[PDB]
């Protein structure tokens, strides 16, 4: 059931904007690893003396980095004179943020049919003030409101990247590609998910995403058609292993950005592609379910996944779930940076056609059981021999 | 004339210490931008609660990158009970060298025969400490001295990498090599050479290495066996072009380390691997030379290069300057990083073989002149056209 109460129009995700120490490291080393190529940049050479901010694109999919210069390079500057092409950008905010947090997300940014009524009605309905609704060039609407711990949702309206943008010379662009196409959920953990819930779907109208003892409780809240998801974690405490949420929070300082879900067109060639670049610069990922898991696929999926694309799952490391809709093919990577905090998800759903519909397979939920009988199945078989 | 009058035993480079704010993205980088393997690691996984370092190395050269967790981590530890691995750590002083000058070298270890005596001469002798010598599991001994703004000169000796280290698995330990072997210089920008190079040659009793209109004035101090070479500039105001000095002490927030200098087995292979990642996460070089600079090299250097390797110096964009002594071949990196700061050489050098005797070749400093004049007949050329 979708009660379709959105209190604004929302269109689709945006980007993600991360707030790192050095942009340029954090950017090249997320290009090679994902195989995104630098599509926009805001920095010196554009005339921005706040920030540098880097913009790499694959498909759909807008990944931002961003790190001040020294505040000394603007020292003459006033908001209504200012060089940065953000302007909701603060050096004081990001150098707490990032000595908080280490790398991570700042802004979850959607696209809206106009920023300023999103931010006004937003705020009208309980959202927190972050950045008031700017025009940029008479072209652009930008503006945030809080969404958990240091975490901005941030709305973008188009009146036709971002104007003080430039597109990046050919040469530095290389058209890396390994199939990454959208993002296609972001989570966020946080200490009490009842009242993050109450606060988000109180000031979007979201709504509630139906899904299908292991560390976490979770909700997904989703927009009107459901391209726009946002599950969000809370820990739950006195287990026998620690919750990964709670090391999550600790880590971090605080709620956050838990991961980013990226949709493939072909969840096989981006695996192959990223796991041989793993240990050259790339994203390691975790470590590969027992081969009991492989084997339990067929009873499972045996009508959806030939045994050829089961075993390529298992070369690959690919993790399986199933709604009563539709079917998901889903992977984890270890951390993005020093911290056990944020990672990524690469994602492909099969179903759903009418286009397909947002949410199609749910979120994998069922892979928690499946990993824990697996897991345990597999040390009885070679505990018997 | 080299006087051999170093005030302790003073034996190699050993290592460079980036702080960065990510480590772990800033060492994913440069490992495959410049061929190094991932060797050692203090971080989580091995105990240590208060930093994340991970070592490079390639041949003989050694990259360190450490960055600080969140210090509630070890906010029950006190230094006789740290977790640390470099006890010279400290939260706030990463965090306000990140902050006041992005990613750059806090660190140029070097090699000695007692870090303990090493330190006690330099204080001794002018130097302003920063951290005192502390013996790490008996066997090794490591100290800090102020070196210039906010870098620092660390002694590091072994009784027969370091305590607390752990040897890094195979599998994330890819086996990369473009070439590199050492650390042939490390170079500093500072405001005033003259009280920098006093200090410096006053607390270590480095000489002054014989060197042979553009941005700078620069000494080049050295030890005994000339193989520990810190070169050191300073602007020159009040020219047409503004000093690169100027602008890295501008955007650095002061003095700091200008580029690390290493040495190749063959520069040709180096820059050919290096130049293949420039566009997918690795390093970009400065702008080529005109074709006028290449023919110019065969009336300087056609006696120690062929034709063939002339041109593939004009392939790669390498540049060539020569001694009385000997030859050097050379090329720059652009910045490393967001600011327009520390930058990279890759050199090797031909010639004063008895092994080769360090500085052979000098550091290129005949290249501001025949780059100078280079460019001057290529437009004159075209112009003419
Ligand atoms: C993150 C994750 C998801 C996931 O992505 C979501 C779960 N609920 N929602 C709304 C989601 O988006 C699903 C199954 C999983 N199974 N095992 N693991 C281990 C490696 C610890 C997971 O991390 C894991
Ligand atoms: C850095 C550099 C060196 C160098 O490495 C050293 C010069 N003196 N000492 C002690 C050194 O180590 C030599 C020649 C150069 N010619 N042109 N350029 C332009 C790209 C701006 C250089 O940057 C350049
Ligand atoms: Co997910
Ligand atoms: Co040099």
């Amino acid at each position: 059931k979708n009660p379709k109460s959105d209190k604004f129009k929302v269109k689709r995700f945006h980007h993600i904007e991360f707030w790192c120490g050095d942009a340029t490291n954090v950017a090249r080393r997320f290009s090679w690893g994902l195989g995104m190529r630098f599509s926009a940049k805001s920095d010196l050479s554009t005339g921005n003396m706040v920030h540098a901010s880097y913009l790499l694109t694959s498909g759909d999919l807008r990944f931002l980095f961003t790190a001040p210069y020294s505040p000394s390079l603007s020292a003459g500057e006033i908001k209504p004179t200012t060089t940065a092409s953000i302007p909701s950008f603060d050096h004081g905010s990001c150098r707490s943020f990032f000595s908080s947090h280490g790398l991570g997300v700042r802004a979850v940014a959607i696209e809206v049919e106009d920023a300023e009524s999103a931010f006004s009605i937003s705020v009208a309905n309980g959202a927190i003030p972050s950045s008031p609704p700017i025009v940029l060039n008479e072209a652009v609407t930008i503006a945030e409101v809080k969404l958990y711990g240091d975490v901005v949702l941030r709305y973008v309206s188009y009146k036709a990247f971002l104007p003080g943008f430039e597109r990046v010379e050919d040469a530095s662009s290389f058209p890396l590609d390994y199939g990454i196409r959208r993002l296609d959920h972001a989570v966020g953990n946080v200490p009490e998910l009842g009242p993050a819930l109450t606060y988000v779907a109180g000031f979007t109208g979201f709504h509630q995403f139906a899904e299908f003892e292991s560390g976490l409780n979770s909700a997904v809240l989703a927009s009107n058609d459901e391209m726009v998801l946002l599950p969000i974690n809370e820990p739950v405490h006195g287990t026998k292993r620690k919750s990964q949420i709670q090391t999550y929070l600790e880590h971090n300082e605080g709620a956050g950005l838990q991961h980013l879900a990226l949709m493939s067109e072909d969840i096989f060639r981006t695996l192959r592609e990223m796991r041989k670049r793993s240990s050259i610069g790339g994203f390691d990922f975790m470590p590969s379910p027992p081969p009991t898991y492989y084997q339990n696929l067929k009873k499972r999926v045996g009508d959806v996944l030939s045994d050829d694309q089961i075993k390529e799952c298992e070369e690959l490391g690919i993790l399986v779930d199933r709604d009563d809709q539709g079917t998901l093919l889903q992977i984890f990577t270890k951390p993005l940076g020093d911290r056990p905090t944020i990672f990524i998800e690469i994602i492909q759903r099969v179903g759903c056609m009418m286009y397909q519909s947002g949410g199609c397979g749910g979120f994998g939920k069922g892979n928690f059981s499946e990993l824990f009988k697996s897991i345990e199945e597999y040390e009885k078989t070679l505990e018997a021999k």
